[PDB]
């Protein structure tokens, strides 16, 4: 069973992953933020850092690819590039470069279930504040709201093409996990 | 037969490719500079443009990969990143990113050549060929760039000499001679 955990920043992906790991005994595929050489400076200037960061993300995720829970997937990385292009942090040319580059260089990738931890931006932000990553504290709400909208739109455009299972991430973790295990056991 | 044409800027790769195409009737794998959306601004500020340009180069070359003469190869692209790192146009982190990215994304996703023709050329001749061609963009950077690149081409060759079927051609010789030496070599294999 290949379990994808899908959702925006502050959705609770790593918490949910850990809880599923506890119950099934599965390995978690994580990409640790502390090992990301770009993270410290990323949010200080998006215009300067985005492209470099997003190529790094593709690389790192690909090496992990060479019974699993995926704490965020490679499907999600282009969402972050799209958001920065929407917010003019990336121009048309750089976006084309990455996009073409994503399909013709980066792009098995099969998941038994893609768990979409759908969450309001408000809750996502307060989870971000609670966690207290200094780097994430810097950018404003518009960034988070744009990203969330982009996560929902990715989901709507791809709903038929992946085995999505939507989880209300406003619910408390015990409930989320109970709904997730019930779903996993039924398949 | 897969023919790789290998050499620095102004070595005469595209001229040699065309001449070999004429004699064998082969398709030439080119990456046109006029179709490169980064080229116009690339040389104006290397610090700003290099990383973006070099990822673009990897992408473009990979799509061409999906009886051939290769007018420059994918083996050569990292040479240009190395040169910009040597000249502090790229920092350690960005260089690591690309380098790891080159092996774990690009290389990983054949790349086999029957011959890798190294058009070895002095920097002086390479520069005067650059000036003659008259690409405004290339006219902008100084000699130190070209000399660094040439040294880096020679070093790549020396480090990889045993691992590829290199055939060295003196690119100071005139084209008719180069081509005659190349055809003699091709026919013998
Ligand atoms: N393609 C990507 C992927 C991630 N990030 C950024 C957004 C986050 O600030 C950080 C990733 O943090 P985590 O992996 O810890 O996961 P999240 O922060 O999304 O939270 P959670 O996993 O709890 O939902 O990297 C990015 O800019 N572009
Ligand atoms: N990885 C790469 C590959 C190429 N270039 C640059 C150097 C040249 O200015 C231009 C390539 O132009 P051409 O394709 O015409 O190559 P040359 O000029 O090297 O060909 P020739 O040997 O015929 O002079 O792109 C680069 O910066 N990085």
């Amino acid at each position: 069973m290949k379990i994808a955990i899908f959702g925006t920043v502050g959705a609770g992906k790593s918490t949910i992953s850990a809880e599923i790991s506890k119950k099934l005994g599965y390995e978690i595929f994580k990409e640790p933020v502390e090992e990301n050489p770009y993270f410290e400076q990323y949010y200080k200037d998006l215009k300067k850092t985005v492209f470099k960061m997003q190529i790094y993300m593709l690389t790192a995720r690909s090496k992990q690819l060479k019974n699993i829970i995926f704490d965020r997937t490679l499907l999600e990385d282009p969402i972050f590039m799209k958001v920065n292009y929407d917010l003019n942090n990336v121009d048309q040319t750089d976006y084309n470069t990455y996009i073409d580059f994503y399909n013709n260089v980066v792009l098995k990738l099969s998941f038994d279930i893609v768990i979409y931890l759908r969450v309001s931006t408000k809750t996502a932000i307060s989870r971000i504040k609670k966690r207290g990553r200094s780097e994430e504290l810097l950018i404003g709400e518009e960034y988070w709201e744009t990203l969330n909208k982009n996560y929902e739109e990715f989901y709507k455009q791809n709903v038929y093409d992946f085995p999505f299972f939507v989880v209300d991430a406003e619910l408390d973790v015990k409930t989320q996990i109970e709904l997730i295990m019930n779903k996993l056991n039924s398949i």
